[PDB]
């Protein structure tokens, strides 16, 4: 009596994000937008569980990221059961530490954030 090997990745966001009890002073990198606003995918996302006001730090770097963006972000193509800091670069499923298979080979896409 199972299902749902992984589950869902509205799940895996929190897992690795620890929802704050208020936005810090941080700034979302992906929507470059003041955490105390809303999300930027806002209105792309319309997922109900997540929101966009709503956010969290995460548990290695401890950077601050709308939940939701980060949920935009893993599902627009990287849904492998894992999250990825677009900021500092940093793996929580795959691998947490070293980059991923080393010197990972950007063909098409490339993100270009410092
Ligand atoms: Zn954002
Ligand atoms: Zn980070």
């Amino acid at each position: 009596g199972s299902s749902g090997s992984s589950g869902e990745p509205e799940q895996v966001i929190r897992k690795y994000t620890e929802e704050l009890k208020v936005a810090p002073e941080e700034d979302c990198i992906i929507c470059m937008e003041k955490l105390a606003v809303a999300s930027g995918y806002s209105d792309m996302t319309d997922s109900k569980a997540l929101g966009p006001m709503v956010v969290g730090r995460l548990t290695k770097c401890s950077h601050a990221f709308h939940l939701l963006c980060l949920l935009a972000m893993y599902c627009n193509g990287n849904k492998d059961g894992s999250l990825q800091c677009p900021s500092c670069k940093t793996i929580y499923g795959e691998k947490t530490g070293t980059q991923p298979w080393g010197k990972m080979e950007v063909f098409r896409s490339g993100p270009s954030s410092g």
